[PDB]
């Protein structure tokens, strides 16, 4: 039994695919041409692409299949260390972590960051309150301005100030560039090429710029002793309590550049999705609109009203099938194992799973993938075991899922309680990937409905 | 009487002289070694400097003398026409705009200013709370945030949102632009020169960018018939009881580059010289924090309660007279006259009023001229008539004075209200000229007293 695979360069053999600014897209056309399962070899290592949910419901297994560190994540590893989206499950520091912070990321601790969200999401809607007549929004960028804040001020009592600049902070700089550096190292052939000599330098001194600005940080709120209730005081006290250990300094700094990333690149995408969505299907926009109206009632949101908003959940959670902003994870084979009753695996082979792939599942979802419809997500029981897997899986998943949903929520149903929006461009929906995926150069107007803050 | 003459570099006369950063701050250098007069000399033209109040007395006097454009406000007058600033008193449109707009500036006009002004002001305030623990502020900047904000939102209901920029508006850039150019050729030969084609090209360039968004502004308003209630409703409604008619548009649009100019430069400039003589002056900085705890009672500081501001107002007036951010202003005689006992004039020969020295004649204030003493303004009745005239003189006076005073007095209170100030560099005083004077460098530290809004 032969496994699809997608076409060859010679030696270098599936790897100048990934030679694209667009690789996610690329490997979604690859996997519509060839099924649920195909394989991908480069000089030195193979993997198999996963895009059913038959087949992924299976990787998802934990007694035998754990979270791999792909070629990006490794990368990404020599600026977020052994913090958690970059750590082995197998390492001391993941369960650890996992353990101290697990609690200060729930459902219940939403309710003690409610109100720093509310702060960054009341910068936001004065923003757009202020601009003029024809002027519009650039919307990933402000979305961006916006998760970044948040984090930063509920993670750290830091404030990024993005709503004050058009030039990003400085750790953003080096940051953003040293995530662009990590996606581009993937797809150069001949990485030891005199030419990145430079690229490698830049990326050294952005590492170094990270690590100054979060040691400095965390050094600071050492040496004031104040008891700002956030994630870095959780950090600096808290115990694991299976090891009774806490995290140390240079752990701690991982952690929160790793939270920084993950509200820079992944939460901004889902809210600009999001929008892009509901300027194109205007019923849906009604239906979030009038459920922020009747919700919404007061000047300043509650976390009880947040919780009440469920059609703005479904609309969030419908962007996320279709466009999952982190869209791909990796796992490996604990020991030899049978794929599908069809596939032989030895311990160790190397499995991505595609998650926009596994959201189009026809078998899962019926024929009509590409539709926006939140009332897919009416009634949720409906919705398979392993169908729907924006945030990851198992112990592994995304320990910000609340978070982002939280803020998402709370901000998609401010933005939709005061404005009207007009897709003023027919915008053109163009995915720029990074760490992660956005819609490049989405441009709305919104027009103030006038209800005060 | 041989009248007293600078240094003169053969043909070239005095001109020379002004080729230099800091002219007026050499004039005044100038007027130290020569006393009250002095003869100026260039190449095809003379002026006379006076710097005593014995002198400036009979200048003010209307009768004798009118103002006059000096070459600086001429080549103002390429991009702000015949609005107030750059008008003769005998053009039509002086007279009419001046009747028309006079009674909108007042004052009790204020009243109808002040939301907006608080609006901008608040912008200022929450800056300044969101900034972290190690960081200062920029003063400058952040004070021409403030006035040009101020002054396009209360004038014309538009919002330049500087305080969500780095990157200043476009027309901003091309009015600084401009404005550069009108100084820069001032010291400059034959101005027809090849070499200019392209100063020539940038600076038609931004004259248009300047009339565009203005005209349209104007004609964005005209169309909705929306009654705004700013300077740009009156200015389009309003007619000049002495004519009867009302202004045009194009010089509608003259008058609002002409507020723009105003609330960019000069008034940015009082507010930071203001807070640099007050962190100079810790027991000043301390009398007008007393007095701003003690009279700004509420979150939202009231119109009546900015007027009784007194300290503040004579800190202001204070930091008016050793730096008047306007610095000169140019005049000629209407008829053969006699300036001093002394010095024969003939029709038409020029003076040019060196407000800062004036501001530190000895026969008026004293021997302490240098020294930063509001007290001196108790009762500002004591002073003599021409003695301070930081706004000018007579019918030519800055229309802008009670709006100047009323923002800074709002904006300075708060200041005070809500931070404790740091002088953390020391700073140098390093006075950066172009038509207005500004502490270029100036930088604090300000600690929050945590006072909501
Ligand atoms: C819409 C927003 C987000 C999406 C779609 C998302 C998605 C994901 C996914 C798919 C993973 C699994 C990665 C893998 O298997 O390799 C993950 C892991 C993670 N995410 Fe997120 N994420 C989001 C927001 C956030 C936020 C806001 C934070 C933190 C502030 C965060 C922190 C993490 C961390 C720490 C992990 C690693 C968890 C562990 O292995 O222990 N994420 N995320
Ligand atoms: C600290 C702030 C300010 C200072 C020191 C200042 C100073 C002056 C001075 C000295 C003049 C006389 C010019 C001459 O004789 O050639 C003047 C005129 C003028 N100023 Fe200001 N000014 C200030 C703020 C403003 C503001 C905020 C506005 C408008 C929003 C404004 C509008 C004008 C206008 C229109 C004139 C021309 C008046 C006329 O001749 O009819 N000024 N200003
Ligand atoms: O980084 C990796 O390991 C894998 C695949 C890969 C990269 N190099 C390989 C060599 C042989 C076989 C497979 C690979 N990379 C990808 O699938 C990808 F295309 F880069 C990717 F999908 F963009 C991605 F990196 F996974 C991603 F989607 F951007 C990420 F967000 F990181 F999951
Ligand atoms: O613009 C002018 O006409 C006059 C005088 C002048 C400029 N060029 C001259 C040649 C010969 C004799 C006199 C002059 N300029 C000045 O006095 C000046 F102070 F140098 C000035 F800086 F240019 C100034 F323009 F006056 C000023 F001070 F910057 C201004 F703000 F405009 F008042």
């Amino acid at each position: 039994k032969e496994m699809p695979q997608p076409k060859t360069f010679g030696e270098l053999k599936n790897l100048p695919l990934l030679n694209t600014d667009k690789p996610v897209q690329a490997l979604m056309k690859i996997a519509d041409e060839l099924g649920e399962i195909f394989k991908f070899e480069a000089p030195g290592r193979v993997t198999r692409y996963l895009s059913s949910q038959r087949l992924i419901k299976e990787a998802c297994d934990e007694s035998r299949f754990d979270k791999n560190l792909s070629q990006a994540l490794k990368f990404v590893r020599d600026f977020a260390g052994d913090g958690l989206f970059t750590s082995w499950t197998h390492e001391k520091n993941w369960k650890k972590a996992h353990n101290i912070l697990l609690p200060s990321f729930s459902q219940q601790a939403m309710k003690g960051y409610h109100a720093m969200m509310v702060d960054i999401a009341v910068q936001l809607v004065q923003k757009w309150e202020r601009l003029n007549a024809d002027e519009h929004i650039e919307v990933p960028e402000d979305m961006t301005r916006l998760t970044l804040d948040t984090i930063g001020l509920c993670g750290f009592n830091y404030r990024f100030n993005s709503f004050y600049r058009d030039q990003p902070h400085p750790f953003i700089t080096s940051m953003v560039r040293a995530l662009d550096e990590a996606m581009n190292k993937l797809q150069r052939a001949n990485p030891d090429d005199p030419a990145y000599d430079e690229n490698k330098r830049q990326f050294q001194e952005d590492i170094k710029v990270m690590n100054d600005l979060v040691d400095k940080i965390i050094a600071d709120r050492k040496a004031s002793g104040e008891q700002s209730d956030d994630l870095l005081t959780h950090m600096l006290n808290g115990k694991d309590p299976e090891t009774g250990e806490p995290l140390d300094d240079e752990n701690i700094r991982y952690q929160i550049i790793t939270f920084l990333i993950a509200g820079h690149e992944t939460t901004s995408g889902l809210l600009s999705f999001a929008l892009y969505f509901l300027v194109k299907n205007p019923h849906v926009l009604q239906k979030a609109a009038e459920e922020a109206a009747r919700v919404l009632v007061d000047p300043v949101p509650s976390y009880k009203q947040v919780k009440q908003l469920k059609y703005v959940g479904m609309v969030l959670n419908e962007a996320l099938r279709l466009w999952p902003t982190f869209p791909a994870f990796s796992l490996y084979a604990k020991e030899d194992t049978v794929l599908g009753g069809e596939y032989p695996l030895e311990k160790g082979d190397e499995l991505m799973v595609l998650i926009p792939q596994l959201h189009r599942d026809k078998t899962i979802w019926g024929d009509d993938v590409e539709e926006f419809r939140p009332e897919r997500f009416e009634n949720p029981s409906a919705i398979p075991q392993h169908a729907f897997k924006p945030f990851g899986n198992g112990q592994r998943a995304c320990i910000g899922q609340q978070f982002a949903l939280h803020e998402a929520t709370l901000v998609l149903g401010m933005m939709l309680k005061h404005f009207d929006f007009e897709d003023h461009t027919n915008y053109e929906l163009d995915i720029k990937e990074t760490l992660t995926l956005k819609p490049e150069g989405f441009v709305v107007k919104a027009k103030s409905k006038k209800i005060p803050l």
